[PDB]
């Protein structure tokens, strides 16, 4: 699989587990359209969102939900999620992990892209 | 200043200078309407977006333009921009900086929120 | 000020205040020398720990309590502190900001490097 | 094995590959004591530092010499390593990833404790 999700949690060192996390691809219109979702496992990960076949180019939008995951926790958060957006392109490497390390009033994100 | 936004670049360890920021607010019918923007100063920073009359409670987007930051810079980076997410002044007005630091491959943001 | 840290706290959006900063040089025989010492203050930012004259060529370290700071606010964190550890003014001197960002089981630490 | 640690490159969105990292354990005189030390795998990992056994409670240092990668990249980098200072402890989880993300003025690093 083409694309992953990594969630950790900055407050509790573990991963952030039953993360929603939503997938949109750019329509021809501007809009963001739904293309993938999951919830974060045992292990703050999201597999198997897509395949080879339909992560063509395009821009994506992966949308994490940390205000609910936060309110989970009984702890007041900044943000109403984590957005990350990107061009997927063909030829640089073919697997994309999404990576977001968070904290209640911080987030960081990265992108390991690997062959 | 009810409203600031820093930039950080952690490549060279300096402001992120010239950076483009666009706010947006969630309108009634849940449309994205543009709010105020600007562009980061010599310090990175950008001041005066907004005045306190103006900046209602409501959901704000920060959109930070980081890919043309890189591009100029001879960077084909990660991500088409740093957006930033939040609801603002439901509990009264405060003071919101939004901090970025930029990475080719990865952003970091933090709010500091302070009451009047 | 060729020396300022800047201290963050990412659970509650706010300055890190009260937080112990010990700075260290590395003597001419390999040893962690004291260099200067002190403590953020409401604005999470620590001024006066040295004057560009005391502060020469050297490799320095800083290091940033965040282990009593987490304690004192009810949590057990990870780290016994962050340490931020780099050359200094080996081009001639200056000005150097150190920020952290924490959080209880993680931090980042950035370098602003300007020129005087 | 009950550390592992993971380093990743911030500028170009990749496993930090050849990494040195030492873990030293404080001894009874204050001083830091070489404990294990090697360099990260392709996948910007080092795994089978330490045992169980040998991994006894105790302050551990962690140093990831990250002025050496950035050198070999042609890069200006700010800091002569990252160091990770910590008190291992029993009663938590116990499997202790210890992960870094770097870039050249900047690096943040997170604790995973897992059971």
């Amino acid at each position: 699989c083409p694309l992953m999700v990594k969630v950790l949690d900055a407050v509790r060192g573990s991963p952030a587990i039953n993360v929603a996390v939503h997938v949109f691809r750019k329509a021809a219109d501007d809009t963001w359209e739904p293309f993938a979702s999951g919830k974060t496992s045992e292990s703050g990960e999201l597999h198997g969102l897509t395949t080879e076949e339909e992560f063509v180019e395009g821009i994506y939008k992966v949308e994490i939900d940390t205000k609910s995951y936060w309110k989970a926790l009984g702890i007041s958060p900044f943000h109403e999620h984590a957005e990350v957006v990107f061009t997927a392109n063909d030829s640089g490497p073919r697997r994309y992990t999404i990576a977001a390390l968070l904290s209640p009033y911080s987030y960081s994100t990265t992108a390991v892209v690997t062959n």
